[PDB]
């Protein structure tokens, strides 16, 4: 019942398409219609972990995700091959764009992120705000390699766009 959902245009914009898990490429896609510069944004719920592949035929710099990716990454200039495999259930956290549990919503599973993936994997170098732990507590860092001042969000906070200065790294515990 799971299935990844891509977006034609960037910024989580542009008609989306639901593709079933499993491994496939330009061949299967040829059957559909989309291919190449199209898988701009992505949205993949838990229960499964996806792996993207720039060049078709499963080649080129690959990627790995299990949540949504408003801004995939630099290699987003070309996409066609992918690989998805079911995965155990894992809680996560939910962040909102505007300060008011609103605006572009993004979420990430438990783990660690830096000033590169995090931003280009859920939001960006900043503009976070209101957070809502969907299952695990969230901790923010104000420096690369998660090393410096921090703000451990041990609970609900539908408003935080006034403290986290430049979120360089995070740790969903
Ligand atoms: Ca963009
Ligand atoms: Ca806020």
């Amino acid at each position: 019942m799971a299935n990844i959902t891509v977006f034609y245009n960037e910024d989580f914009q542009g008609k989306q398409v639901d593709l079933p898990p499993g491994n496939y490429t330009r061949a299967q896609l040829a059957a559909l219609g989309i291919e190449n510069n199209t898988i701009s944004s992505v949205k993949v719920p838990p229960g499964v972990k996806a792996i993207l592949y720039q060049n078709d035929g499963f080649a080129g710099d690959q990627i790995e995700v299990v949540a949504n990716a408003e801004e995939l990454g630099p290699l987003n200039n070309n996409v066609s091959s992918i690989r998805v495999i079911s995965v155990p259930v894992q809680p996560r956290a939910r962040f909102f764009y505007k300060e008011q549990f609103d605006g572009k919503e993004v979420d990430l599973p438990p783990g660690q992120y830096t000033q590169a993936e995090l931003e280009r994997y859920g939001i960006d170098n900043n503009t976070i705000s209101s957070v809502k732990p969907q299952g695990l507590a969230v901790v923010l860092f104000k420096n690369d390699n998660f090393s410096g001042d921090t703000l451990p969000v041990n609970s609900d906070a539908p408003t935080l766009g006034a403290m986290n200065n430049n979120t360089s790294s995070i740790r969903i515990s």
